[PDB]
């Protein structure tokens, strides 16, 4: 019917902003950030059946298919990126979100390769009430050395196409829930592409569904 989501979100947890990123060394002297993705949120959204996907994520336990059978349905999003890597500086990711409700996070993000996990980091952050909603900071966490050292050798690939066969298998998965409760809040699969130079970082937004 209705009710159906118009951003990455849930009525108990939005994103506010998500950012990957690097500073370089002169940075200090003259400030500039390079975004590699970006996405800001301050009619409904197109579906993709998660079925189609589950193959790019990690299965047993804490996978795509046994999330989803877990549950909530509508916590589940796509994000198709376009990364912009036309760029010894500082890497790092910075997440926001807000919610109705104090509760303590718990943010995992499970790096893949042809669906097989590689690295995944956990942190956890507790509400700060804030102007009527609670909000939740995870600014400038330092990226995973892998990630660092798989963007250098991207970023020296001598085609687009090539950069694009190789992001074929990469991806990653973001799972906030309640650290309490154990409740799933947001589940958020990532799948990239390379945008062209000049064109910096695009995204696309979809509901996961069954
Ligand atoms: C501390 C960490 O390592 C967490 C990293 C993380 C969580 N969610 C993400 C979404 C996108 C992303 O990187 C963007 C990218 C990756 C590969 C090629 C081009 C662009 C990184 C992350």
């Amino acid at each position: 019917p209705a009710w159906q989501a118009r951003g990455l979100g849930t009525a108990r947890l939005q994103l506010v902003e998500f950012s990957a990123f690097v500073e370089p060394p002169d940075a200090v002297d003259s400030y500039q950030r390079h975004l590699f993705v970006h996405i800001s949120q301050h009619p409904p959204l197109e579906s993709v059946d998660v079925r189609q996907i589950y193959d790019k994520f990690p299965e047993k336990k804490g996978g795509l298919r046994e999330l989803y059978d877990r549950g909530p349905p509508h916590a589940f999003f796509l994000v198709k990126f376009w990364a912009d890597l036309n760029w010894g500086g500082f890497y790092g990711v910075s997440s926001q979100y807000e919610s109705l409700e104090h509760m303590t996070l718990t943010c995992s993000s499970k790096v893949c390769s042809f669906g097989k996990q590689v690295v995944e980091k956990v942190e956890t952050e507790r509400a700060q009430l804030e102007d009527g909603r609670f909000v939740y900071r995870l600014l400038r966490s330092p990226m995973c050395e892998y990630l660092v050292n798989f963007l250098h050798k991207l970023r020296q690939l001598p085609e687009r196409y090539m950069m694009n066969s190789v992001l074929e298998n990469f991806t990653i998965l973001q799972v906030v829930t309640n650290r309490d409760t154990q409740e799933l809040l947001l589940c958020t699969a990532y799948v990239f592409e390379v945008s062209t130079s000049e064109r910096g970082a695009q995204h696309h937004i979809y509901r996961l569904v069954r």
